[PDB]
């Protein structure tokens, strides 16, 4: 029974992971400079991404989280917010309008769409993705949160598998 | 304003991190050459656990389950062949009465595992309702209203890298 890594190379580091989301995190806090924002985590691959982007975040903050399944979110927590969807990969970008139609639906004063990893490949249409840390090749990717078969969430960096 | 202004820092950041490093060398010992399965508990669990896997060097598959507190849990990501005859480690963000610490030993124990570990980033023993044995504790806390780290009070303070105490 052996560490799940030497199954994998990197293809992009922890080091590399760590500098895009410091990028990130600038962006957000001067877009929303001394406004009120609602991080909202699309579980479960985004959660690592999302647990290193909230602590560079240095303005006011609600979280939430819900599943791409879940389309739940209260109208109570939309209604007038400025969200933002924080998900790990975007592909064809079916989660993505499903995400934003069933939030959008309760009005929110704002409304954008962050994703850690764009696969530009068989998209499905015109998707508005308003902050995307790595545009990456047409690959299976694992790590940094993201599984396989519940394998390789705990890598600290992007792999391939062998 | 930013959350960490009505706060004062009770646990750094450094704490932590040292405390992470120093459960993860334990359980990288304690199961060498083995297969575990981690179980999060959502949501207050998720920046620890994210924190913590990264340092683990073991075979490894990851579970979640939400406990809401009456506590509900809910199977999010948790599926009896990932359980049954395999050693979980269920990692928690705090216990303080106890009752959710029974109702997910019980939740995930009826799936029959071979061993089931229970690890808490915080203990708070005032107030336990009962006897528990957990097997990891990062920190023994005193009674106070804490925040951050994960940790939330209304969907604020998770954001916080540190442990904090409200003013
Ligand atoms: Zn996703
Ligand atoms: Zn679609
Ligand atoms: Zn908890
Ligand atoms: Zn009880």
């Amino acid at each position: 029974m052996t560490y799940s890594a030497e199954n994998t190379e990197v293809y992009i580091t922890s080091q590399q992971l760590e500098q895009a989301v410091t990028r990130l995190a600038e962006q957000i806090n001067q877009d929303y400079s001394g406004q009120q924002v609602t991080l909202v985590c699309v579980l479960k691959g985004s959660f690592m991404f999302f647990a290193d982007l909230v602590r560079k975040l240095r303005i006011d903050l609600r979280t939430q989280f819900i599943t791409a399944s879940s389309y739940s979110l209260k109208e109570e927590y939309v209604k007038d917010k400025n969200i933002i969807i924080i998900e790990d990969i975007v592909d064809t970008g079916h989660t993505y309008h499903k995400l934003i139609e069933g939030i959008g639906k309760y009005n929110p004063k704002t409304l954008k769409f962050a994703t850690l990893l764009f696969k530009p490949a068989r998209l499905e249409r015109d998707v508005k993705l308003d902050y995307v840390c790595f545009e990456i090749e047409d690959k299976f990717i694992v790590g940094y949160g993201l599984d396989f078969d519940e394998k390789y969430r705990e890598l600290p960096y992007i792999g391939l598998i062998k």
